[PDB]
């Protein structure tokens, strides 16, 4: 099948590029913003989501798990973006 990488950015600056294909186990990391802003990122197997955050709108959290080429997650107030790209 497809081989994909998740690109996770904050204010356009890349924090992690994470190849998802073949990934097993669970990893969590927090992107800390200005003030008390945070996003708890979670990679579980070949999927990624914002597990939890204190954004006012919760749009990115509500988007849930992503895993396919072309998928995105956005948390606009915290300037966090996830893009999944085919390699």
């Amino acid at each position: 099948g497809d081989e994909v990488v998740a690109i996770i950015s904050q204010n356009g600056k890349v924090i992690r590029e994470i190849p998802l294909t073949g990934h097993k186990g669970n990893e969590q990391f927090t992107i800390k913003g200005k003030g008390a802003q945070y996003n708890l990122m979670e990679v579980d197997g070949e999927r990624i989501r914002i597990k939890e955050d204190n954004s006012p709108d919760q749009v990115g959290v509500k988007m849930g798990w992503k895993s396919k080429a072309g998928d995105t997650i956005v948390c606009l107030p915290h300037k966090v973006f996830v893009e999944i790209k085919s390699t």
